[PDB]
């Protein structure tokens, strides 16, 4: 099992893994820090996997649940992914490549002022069946200890920011984030499958093979409520906490 | 001696006082304590004064040392504490001058926007080449109230890029000069003014078609700010007021 | 009967004329030209008026139908053209009103934002819903001057986000209310104001620690936006006024 | 010689070429139409080229001359280049990829009051040996008719707005223009050689290697000054013509 950094802040490739519910502790332990240190990784070749088999893989490593603008998975609920493992399917012909964005790096680039900012700040996340949730903006990783920015396309506004200011500040940190040092993007081929951190990342599809077929099946790991870098948790303002796979 | 409030958060007309050097201990006070209060006061009826009283009067509240908003000469460490201000000669219409209250402005922050501010500074330049870095908040020497520090002289805050700086900036002088926060004075004849610039900005208003306008300033020294933390306002080129 | 200008682009005082209906044309007339031309015209002194006076007055100019800036009911598609707005109860200090030329900053747009704005369409909404897209540039229907229409109404622009809309809104509004295009009035008991709806946009000043204010306003009928093409507004929802 | 797409509305794979200066023409112009079309253009396994034999490459399709922010090539000068042809020399073990942005499809997704604006708009470029020009925001490309936006890390403002106006409106600008469907991203590997058209795209290089070392040859190629939809030219305000190889 070999795992080679892509970049400099994010992103490895893990070779010598074969994906499926068979792998022993080491092998799964090995991923789990491979994942958690490069935010996500990538694992080529696994032509051997169908539906079945790659959920016997993800219940190794958490418990499985039940797109062009940059966010972070389901952030609108309070309890919302730890991780999606994601394969290719049916990809087209030209284009469809996926983009992550490192919001650990992104938070290590802050400067003082703007670290005291979001430390302190907290965001409504919405899906417009009506959930709204107020996360902060800083998350302390509850397996590593990093701080992470939270923020992507789910926040309406931040709270005590009118509209306007909360429209500037939130493009002001997405623009931070999403800075290409902190990104991946990969070209997928027939085989490859992506494992990707939700608690520390962001990522965006792209429109960009011109609506040719294209089919990725993905299973999705149940997270946990955010915590502050004051230990304040997310407040749920409607909606219900998500739910394991029936 | 009356001090009678013109709005909320700024501004009061102060009616009783001949203005002049031979006031007395009392009543300097008195109007010491408003301009405090009160950031910007306004004194009417004070046709007798001339240039010379108006500089005696200058000097017993402190040392004696336009169309944007700023705080007066803040590319400067140790930028003015006040100014005075006399209309000698107004135009037929138009002509009005604005301040807002810093003070206010820091008070309407809300959480998130205070820990920013208070970790937060700005370089400040005149373009003799001055630059500052100040603080964002001040904390007033003599009524311990915090008050916002920006204007027309930032250049830029410290660690943010130049589009980050524009659009904070930006942010932070919305709501700085939101009308609540901002008095509005129609010279008449005999008016004076005078400004807390520890506790304020200004802004010259040109809507008087350039018809002839000439008002008499006299500025007093000021001190270099402290911030909420205790830190001082760091010279990065020029010399002291 | 006598028209004094406040400031440059916008604001005078009719002094001379007792408001009611048994005004006289050549006066009706006199007192409409100077609202189209300066925007917003103010009448003191008008101790006389009641509900009924002012109502009586409203007639000869029309057809009688807070803290943000905006212009009147504008998510309507034939929005208000002006309106009559008398102090009845007025606080001890703060609760001055504020009016702003969009005719003035239409003046001031440079090539670039002429071409943007007159190519422009806003949603306007009140969240009965209303909901109409207006040009941001509209052609005043008695004077052909051009306005800027935007203000607090204004949702977002049709065929930019979200993100798009909120910047260059507040780049509209910053120019439109740049203090040279606004006139800030101070009430005094008898004091009455009247402004262009098709020029203008004002906004309620919220500095007066809530002490009891009571005015009252009267609403002429206005029509529906003409732009720099000749294209007229388009209701997406909701009746006419 | 075959072209193949990289994605929707930039880049493309030329395939069965050899590069140097011996190509005959049809070929040339094959090369000369697939970079117009998809804007940049990648050869692999060029493992054959040194720098005198790109030089005698890049001859053939023009005149040659004497980085992680986006930017268009040195558009503080009026007559800026149309083109270069960059190879690796040097790569390193990870990162090291870089972005190109199509300026056309950026102007073709412009609603029609944003197109309003940017034709009829101008921006100082500047350097700041003093280069100031004032380009149009939109130029027509002298070989393909296609409409352009021209902007980047090179403007310093734009003529009649003021200086906070003027910010907003470039990121404005540049947050359309480099959308991930408008842009592609190489990861270079030996033997790679990118061509990119200076007039329809802007670049930038991405830093997210470590500083391991990293050396690449570029080299160069003659550009015109930007005409506008009115047909205006730019306004040299300070500065020489860029000039030719000595
Ligand atoms: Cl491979
Ligand atoms: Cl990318
Ligand atoms: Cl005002
Ligand atoms: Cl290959
Ligand atoms: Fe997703
Ligand atoms: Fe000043
Ligand atoms: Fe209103
Ligand atoms: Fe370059």
């Amino acid at each position: 099992i070999t795992v080679t950094k892509l970049g400099s802040r994010i992103g490895a490739r893990v070779d010598g893994v074969r994906l499926g519910g068979d792998l022993d502790d080491a092998t799964v332990e090995q991923i789990r820090r491979a994942l958690l240190t490069h935010k996500v990784i990538f694992f080529r070749h696994q032509h051997h996997l169908d539906d079945s088999r790659q959920l016997e893989f993800a219940r190794l490593l958490g418990t499985p649940i039940g797109a062009t603008r940059w966010h972070t998975d389901v952030t609108f609920a309070a309890n919302y992914p730890a991780a999606s493992i994601l394969r290719a399917v049916t990809l087209p012909s030209y284009g469809g490549s996926t983009l992550w964005a490192s919001t650990v790096a992104a938070y290590q680039q802050l400067p003082e002022p703007l670290r005291h900012l979001t430390e302190n700040l907290w965001a409504l996340h919405t899906n417009r069946p009506d959930f709204r949730t107020e996360h902060p903006v800083v998350r302390v990783h509850p397996e590593t200890g990093e701080r992470a920015l939270l923020a992507g396309d789910f926040v309406r506004g931040f709270v005590g920011l009118d509209g306007h200011e909360s429209s500037v500040l939130l493009e002001l940190l997405q623009r931070r984030i999403t800075m290409p040092e902190n990104t991946v993007r990969w070209s997928w081929a027939p085989g490859d499958v992506a494992m990707w951190d939700n608690r520390a990342t962001q990522h965006r599809a792209i429109d960009d093979y011109d609506d040719q077929p294209r089919l990725m099946h993905r299973i999705t790991l149940m997270g946990d409520v955010p915590v502050n870098v004051h230990g304040e948790r997310s407040r749920v303002i409607s909606g219900a906490p998500l739910e394991v796979l029936a």
